């Protein structure tokens, strides 16, 4: 019925060739990857919450989108958002779009990235939260579900310099609610204290330094969208070509 698993229940997700057959290997592979030991995951947080039960897990099915497509996610994303604001504040969902396509360019999973996120506001139930522009142009945009502003970026396999966006064969989106960072918001001691830390992490495991667009958290980041869909280089994007 719900396609939103905890790590015990990504098994039944599917089988073989039946909608989210793949998707047990890509889990797999994601476990792996944030787990590892040596060199460390970048993001201690993520490894963390891996570790104590707190992330949870959906998938897109490209080969079956009226059953297992956009219109199904935007349900799993609503189970989700009541999970997050119960229980432990450092949790995180993790959407594999699948199956892999070997050979697909960032760019390619990209603008399915921009696609996908377009697409699941048609499911949403909830008018777009009032304070939060809906124009993508607007420099104070952000992508909104379910009646409030979301933190996501996009992984996959195709970055090569900033493999710590790398989380397997496919696609994977990173889901959050605003929730996660508290105690830890940019402008606190301890925001800055885990900035360091994450940053020294990077430097470990990314061949490309952090990229410009994460901010100093002093302000609210202007043009939040290009940190959804970061480069493998140093280049910024012009501010207007959200493609959403
Ligand atoms: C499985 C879950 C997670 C993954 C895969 C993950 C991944 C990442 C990655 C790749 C970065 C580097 C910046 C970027 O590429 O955008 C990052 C930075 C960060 N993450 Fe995580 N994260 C996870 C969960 C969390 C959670 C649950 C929190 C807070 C509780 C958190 C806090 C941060 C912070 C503070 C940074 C540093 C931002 C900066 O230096 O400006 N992350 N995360
Ligand atoms: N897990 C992550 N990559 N988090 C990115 C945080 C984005 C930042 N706090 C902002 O809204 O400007």
């Amino acid at each position: 019925e719900s396609y939103l698993w905890r790590d015990s229940e990504v098994s039944r997700s599917g089988s073989g060739d039946e909608p989210f057959g793949w998707v047990p290997e890509a889990h797999s592979v994601f476990t792996e990857r944030i787990l590892a030991e040596e060199p460390p995951y970048p993001c201690y947080f993520g490894t963390q919450g891996q570790q104590r039960g707190n992330n949870s897990f959906s998938a897109v099915d490209t080969r079956y989108p009226d059953t297992h497509g956009p219109a199904a996610l935007a349900r799993s994303l609503r189970a989700y958002r009541q999970r997050a604001w119960q229980g432990p504040k450092r949790q995180t969902l993790i959407v594999f779009v699948g199956p892999a396509v070997p050979g697909a360019e960032l760019a390619d999973d990209h603008r399915r990235f921009w696609t996908l996120l377009d697409e699941l506001r048609a499911y949403d139930t909830e008018p777009w939260p009032a304070d939060v522009p809906a124009d993508p142009s607007d420099p104070r945009w952000q992508w909104c579900f379910d009646g409030e502003p979301w933190f996501i970026f996009a992984a996959s396999p195709a970055y090569k310099d900033r493999r710590s966006r790398d989380l397997g064969p496919c696609l994977t989106l990173v889901f959050q609610v605003r929730r996660v960072f508290e105690g830890i918001g940019g402008s606190t001691v301890a925001g800055k204290a885990a900035k360091r830390r994450v940053r020294e992490g990077l430097a470990r495991y990314d061949r490309i330094g952090p990229h410009p667009t994460l901010g100093d958290g002093d302000t609210s980041t202007d043009f939040k969208w290009r940190q959804y869909t970061l480069p493998d280089d140093d280049s910024v994007a012009a501010p207007d070509a959200c493609p959403v």
